[PDB]
């Protein structure tokens, strides 16, 4: 079966698209090599269509079925509730795409009668009709990257009314089920701090540890009808209200399995037979399916004492080594199984005998030292993409503020502390916008966050040590420095100087601003201040699922 069929109608934009990095008075202070940064547009949609369009063959053995049975047995302990309309409505982002039927996200959020009435009619229709394919819109994503150009990713989503109904039927399910079924393997349950601790403990729990990342080529496209039905059977194991059972079944037959694709101008672009990127179940479904296939593949490959870590389509396995030669052999078998299960890798997996050499979700584990000299482990990444996006956000206001999300999730890193914190606090100070709440994304969910709350947020997510880390590793330092040269970003020494200024300016404002200066920029001073404590973020993945929290 083909992942997609196309009519030839173009994937069209819904507004003006910029590909070239916007430049303002602030731009050069962050980034000089402007031509290396770009944003994807609909212009490249055709190239992506080619990539994501292919035939899927599936061969399912006893290992696959054994694992599924186990997953279902755990799922049968889950009790999920129906969300009311009002509850579902409040989970809708303020700037979520408006309905084709004469209302928008704010109307939904305000419980306007027109909005509520349509939502009730969509719900009723889901209960009564389990066969009619539900329409979806296909769009090209506008995302920023550094050169070496990627084609635009595609997003596929149904109407607002349907999206609210998805929440009613499935929000509690996709929030609770994955942790019950996958236990400690479910990655979205951890803060970054908890994650690092889990990965370290897992690595140490093996006598002779070996690990590898496994990245499936175009995962969404590899997801077949079988997989989506199997996901449903898992959901249906839950203790559910009968109305919820019917809705979930209906949503599966009519939306999740597949459906027609309509562009922004209202033309039929073709047909989908794979995972929709823009539904509530995208994250949960991918996670379950990846876990199922991977666990089965571990058994097929005879890997000993396998621990899986799965979130969305991202996968890492840590297990007991059999030796360098046997390990390499076992991974080829693992890969053969995954491919049979329809998920071949983009890049072939490589066994690793050092935790820090494993990359997943663009991140790796690294080490610094805290105030006492004690080794602290933390999560970092290549800062190329964060810096590219920060540059864009310096000249343009965007729906999602990546810089803020990056500061939050990567607060312990040298690059986030020295560059991102310094640069953006400087900007906020000059505009006196320290107290203004900004929108950002954490594990696919949208949050409204006041920058002044950063120190408190960071202490909770990472611990007090985030504000005093030093003696970063040479490998990490060199990666950052090399990236800075590549993008024409000033060197870290300059950022130190700027941070002193920003710190002093924050302290002069007093109050919460002073606390930001004290904790966030303590690294900038020679004579450090003594840092003391300050008086459902990580439940599930929601990427593409139109979820919001205040
Ligand atoms: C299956 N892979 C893993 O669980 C992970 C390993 C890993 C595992 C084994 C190994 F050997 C080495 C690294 O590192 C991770 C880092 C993060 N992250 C985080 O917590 O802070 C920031 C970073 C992050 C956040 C969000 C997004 B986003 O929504 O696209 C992102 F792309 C990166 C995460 C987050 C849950 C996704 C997941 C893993």
């Amino acid at each position: 079966s083909m992942s997609y069929t196309w009519t030839g109608a173009l994937i069209t934009p819904c507004a003006a698209e910029e590909s070239k990095l916007p430049i303002n008075a602030l731009s050069n202070s962050l980034l000089r090599h402007h031509n290396m940064v770009y944003a994807t547009t609909s212009r490249s949609a055709g190239q992506r269509q080619k990539k994501v369009t292919f035939d899927r063959l599936q061969v399912l053995d006893d290992h696959y079925r054994d694992v599924l049975k186990e997953m279902k047995a755990k799922a049968s302990t889950v009790k999920a509730k129906l969300l009311s309309v009002e509850e579902a409505c409040k989970l809708t982002p303020p700037h979520s795409a408006k309905s084709k039927y004469g209302y928008g996200a704010k109307d939904v959020r305000n419980l306007s009668s027109r909005a509520v009435n349509h939502i009730h009619s969509v719900w009723k229709d889901l209960l009564e009709d389990t066969v009619t394919p539900i329409d979806t819109t296909i769009m090209a994503k506008n995302e920023v990257f550094c050169v070496q150009r990627k084609p635009a990713r595609l997003i596929v989503f149904p109407d607002l009314g349907v999206r609210v109904c998805e929440k009613m039927a499935l929000y509690d399910v996709v929030s609770t089920l994955p942790q019950v079924v996958m236990g400690s393997s479910y990655g979205f349950q951890y803060s970054p701090g908890q994650r690092v601790e889990f990965l370290v403990n897992t690595w140490k729990s093996k006598k002779n540890p070996m690990g590898f990342s496994y990245d499936t080529r175009c995962f969404d496209s590899t997801v077949t009808e079988n997989d989506i039905r199997v996901e449903e059977s898992i959901y249906q194991c839950c203790d559910l209200a009968p109305e919820a059972r019917q809705a979930i079944k209906s949503l599966t037959e009519r939306l999740y399995i597949g459906g027609p694709l309509t562009n922004s101008k209202g033309q039929n672009c073709g047909y989908r037979r794979c995972r929709a990127s823009g539904v509530l179940t995208t994250s949960c479904g991918n996670t379950l399916t990846c876990y199922l296939k991977a666990s089965a593949a571990c058994r097929a490959a005879k890997l000993q004492d396998c621990t899986m870590l799965v979130n969305g389509d991202d996968l890492v396995v840590i297990c007991e080594s059999a030796g360098v030669q046997e390990d390499a052999a076992s991974l080829r078998v693992f890969t053969e199984a995954m491919t049979r299960y329809s998920a071949p890798p983009g890049d072939p997996p490589q066994p690793e005998y050092d935790l820090e050499l494993i990359t997943s979700c663009s991140s790796n584990v690294s080490v610094a030292h805290d105030a006492s000299g004690k080794r602290v482990y933390y999560l970092t990444r290549d800062p190329t993409t964060p810096l590219a996006r920060a540059a864009w956000e310096t000249a343009r206001h965007t729906p999602v503020n990546s810089w803020l999300g990056n500061i939050i999730m990567y607060a312990p890193t040298l690059w986030a502390r020295m560059i991102l914190m310094t640069h953006f606090f400087s900007i906020l100070l000059a505009q006196e916008q320290l107290e203004k709440a900004l929108d950002c994304q954490i594990y696919g969910a949208c949050y409204s966050i006041e920058p002044l709350d950063l120190p408190q947020i960071i202490e909770r997510l990472h611990g007090l040590s985030a504000f005093s880390l030093h003696s970063y590793s040479p490998g990490e330092i060199n990666r950052v420095a090399s990236c800075l040269r590549k993008l024409g970003v000033p060197p870290l020494r300059v950022w130190r100087h700027r941070a002193r200024s920003v710190r002093a300016r924050l302290l002069s404002q007093g109050g919460r601003a002073a606390t930001c200066g004290k904790y966030l920029f303590n690294w900038a001073v020679k004579t450090k201040l003594k840092l003391t404590p300050i008086p459902g973020w990580f439940v599930a993945g929601y990427s593409g699922g139109d979820i919001y929290h205040a």
